[PDB]
């Protein structure tokens, strides 16, 4: 479910969580991980070198699931790779040696469900409210066309509507 | 054994592999890895930004132990940190996004033994020959001189003498 260098996705504001849960049930979604607090530390160079290239780099800690991820997103909104790491402070030290330092933090509550090849991620952020994203990862850039159309078809059958679309990232929404 | 951000290390050309091995037995060394093939991919920015800071960055694969490491050495002498990684190609792709690309590769056969607080590495490099590294990692900068002198004593005890000390790195010896 998380294999590749590209994450094809469509994100929406969710206005009613009960209806979302019903939409999930209707699609026979299965739970991957539920109700994790994710703390994302974003790193960048002193002169915001990565952000100036549309790149974000995150050390993510997920609790209680215990997962820790090193994530590089971009350039732009499709490219996304992650590596499991065992020791966040060790990787953060190593990145600091290379000149990347904590820039800001984004926290959220996240649940991830699966329906066939798709993953559905349901997020809550304090100022901002609830979001749901339909996504699929691929290693093959030639496919991004097919897959984005497929995401749209699934979003449509699921019940997630264009009026509620939210194209911006959390760092864009929060002003980072 | 591999805890810290400093590594104190002395490397020697090995003139007498038999004595070295005989002493590993005498001193009841424990084998951590034996006769592994190690392939080290060195990475740097196009402008050699890391070398200009006396930083080296390596992705190492050791077989058959299946250990994979991301290693950042430097800046300058005695600084070294490493992280276990699941997948070299994944980390390599992530670092390429940040601007670090393969510069050259070094291969060697390496065995790693522990004796008390020390580790001793016995290396063979096709063009170059046989070497041994005597090393210890620490987080404490206040003991580095003592540790280095202890490494030299310990090395003499395996038949490794000051006149066979080799200050150049493998990258230097191989013209990289
Ligand atoms: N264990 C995991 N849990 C959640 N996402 C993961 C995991 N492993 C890899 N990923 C992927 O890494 C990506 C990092 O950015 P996203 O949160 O947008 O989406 C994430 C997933 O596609
Ligand atoms: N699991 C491990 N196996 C081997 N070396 C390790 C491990 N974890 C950390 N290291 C250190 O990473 C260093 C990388 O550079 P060296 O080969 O000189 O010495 C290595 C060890 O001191
Ligand atoms: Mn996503
Ligand atoms: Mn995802
Ligand atoms: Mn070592």
């Amino acid at each position: 479910h998380f294999v590749g260098k590209y994450e094809v996705e469509l994100k929406f504001r969710v206005m009613d969580l009960t209806t979302l849960h019903e939409q999930l049930v209707a699609q026979k979604a299965t739970a991957f991980t539920l109700n994790n607090h994710e703390k994302d530390i974003y790193l960048d160079a002193n002169g915001q070198d990565l952000a100036k290239q549309q790149i974000s780099m995150v050390l993510r800690e997920m609790n209680p699931s215990g997962i820790r991820l090193w994530i590089v997103k971009g350039p732009g909104a499709e490219r996304c790779e992650a590596s499991n790491i065992e020791d966040v402070s060790k990787v953060q030290s190593m990145l600091a040696t290379l000149g990347y330092h904590p820039a800001f933090t984004i926290e959220k509550q996240r649940s991830i469900y699966f329906v066939g090849k798709f993953h559905i991620t349901v997020d809550h952020l304090t100022g901002l409210g609830d979001f749901a994203e339909i996504a699929i990862m691929t290693d093959d850039a030639t496919e991004l066309d097919k897959l984005k159309a497929e995401c749209r078809d699934f979003a449509n059958t699921f019940g997630l509507q264009v009026d509620q679309q939210e194209p911006r990232s959390y760092r864009q929404l929060l002003g980072f």
